[PDB]
């Protein structure tokens, strides 16, 4: 497993425009196209993003391409977070791939607001960071997709995915 097939699972892949768990309007695996309430202005952040006239449609190779960009983002985002690098930099190969998961999903700046539970991570204390970490907007608006990260992070494992 990596962090790839880890968020095709928590994002699915959709190749038409649709409205995530917030009513935004998105595409592919969890690409965020606006917040705007208007197709018309999803359509045209969709045609620029992928640089034709799609009419709401794209491929699954152009999918692809978008979570490529978008992953890569989300690592460099975290490298250059002064909050969010030092925990990064001190977690295994497993832990960081749930890092990456929040920050693709919440932002950066979203997830440098979990202060207690960061330096909960980065002192290795897997129970209470879980715990912090279920206190939170996000946990209970996205319950079994917050469940699968935390359990990354409480475990070091792949379980939850499997
Ligand atoms: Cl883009
Ligand atoms: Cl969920």
């Amino acid at each position: 497993m990596n962090i790839f097939e880890m968020l095709r699972i928590d994002e699915g892949l959709r190749l038409k425009i649709y409205k995530d768990t917030e009513g935004y309007y998105t595409i592919g695996i969890g690409h965020l196209l606006t917040k705007s309430p208007s197709l018309n202005a999803a359509k045209s952040e969709l045609d620029k993003a992928i640089g034709r006239n799609t009419n709401g449609v794209i491929t699954k190779d152009e999918a692809e391409k978008l979570f490529n960009q978008d992953v890569d983002a989300a690592v460099r985002g975290i490298l250059r977070n002064a909050k969010l690098k030092p925990v990064y930099d001190s977690l295994d190969a497993v832990r960081r791939a749930a890092l990456i998961n929040m920050v693709f999903q919440m932002g950066e700046t979203g997830v440098a607001g979990f202060t207690a539970s960061l330096r909960m991570l980065q002192q290795k204390r897997w129970d209470e960071a879980a715990v912090n970490l279920a206190k939170s907007r996000w946990y209970n608006q996205t319950p079994n997709r917050a469940k699968r990260v935390i359990t990354t992070f409480r475990t070091g494992t792949w379980d939850a995915y499997k």
